[PDB]
């Protein structure tokens, strides 16, 4: 249920997404490509479901894949922006969860994220609290799929 | 070409832009569905291409609508806050470009969201310049559909 996944959102999980949003939000560019490409190196069985970015290998040189993952980066920010809210944070989380329930993405694989965002958190000084964080507000989403 | 489009946006126009948004953006769930809602009523063929969202005429009400309106207030302020990068707004709006082309939506088409833009300016006070400033920024779009 998305919405007993939703009240597992508590003040101390919306703090930490607050918190470490605050820095990794500031550069979407840089850190989407990096959770992107952190994704494509660790689980290269889903690089065939982004066959319309071409050839990811490339990086941040693919116009493609730069495009996709500044956008992903917005899709957070609106999720952030949403916590105040649990009924507008759930219908953007649907919208969002119909985009990957065509392209055929398991609540299973769309987890796979949890790697990349712990990574790219890591990186930045945020520890396995923030990565915890980040892996309830991922699993809203994946009680949509 | 989309670069071309971008590159002529003006310091005056990415000014009003910036300033119009910075009150428009304010309020991404009313704002955004005022103006979903305004294409609907001033353009009633359009209704048929949103069946996804269900009954529009529902409003706020609608959690789809609600959900998508919300979301096309983000692909907005990903557009804004690209604006000093010619190369990084082309890559967001060849992006979004598809997602309509995917949808059969031709720039003629895409082009009747002005109206509901206009309209929504004027209820927070901004005039013709500022719903021309906004029209140039459609017209990139424009340029890759
Ligand atoms: C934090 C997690 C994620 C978020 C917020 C997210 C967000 C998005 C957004 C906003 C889009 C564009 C939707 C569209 O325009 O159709 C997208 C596309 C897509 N996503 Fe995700 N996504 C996430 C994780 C994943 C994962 C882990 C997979 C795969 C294992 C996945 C697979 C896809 C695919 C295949 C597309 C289509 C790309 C294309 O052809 O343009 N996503 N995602
Ligand atoms: C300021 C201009 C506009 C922006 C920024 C915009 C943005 C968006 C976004 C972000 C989506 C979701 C894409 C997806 O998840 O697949 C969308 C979907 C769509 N847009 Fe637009 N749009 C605009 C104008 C229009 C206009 C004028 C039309 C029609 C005449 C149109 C027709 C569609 C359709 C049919 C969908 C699919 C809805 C669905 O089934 O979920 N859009 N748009």
């Amino acid at each position: 249920s998305v919405y007993d996944a939703a009240a597992q959102l508590t003040a101390d999980v919306k703090k930490d997404l607050r918190d470490s949003w605050k820095v990794i939000g500031s550069d979407k560019k840089g850190n989407g490509v990096a959770a992107m490409t952190t994704l494509f190196a660790d689980n290269q069985e889903t690089i065939g479901y982004f066959k319309r970015l071409g050839d990811v290998s490339q990086g941040m040189a693919n116009d493609k894949l730069r495009g996709h993952s500044i956008t992903l980066m917005y899709a957070l920010q609106n999720f952030i922006d949403q916590l105040d809210n649990p009924d507008d944070l759930v219908c953007v989380v649907e919208k969002f969860a119909v985009n990957h329930i065509t392209r055929k993405i398991s609540a299973a694989e769309f987890g796979k994220i949890n790697g990349p965002i712990k990574k790219v958190l890591a990186s930045k000084n945020f520890g396995d609290k923030y990565a915890n964080a980040w892996a309830k507000l991922v699993a809203v989403v994946q009680a949509a799929l």
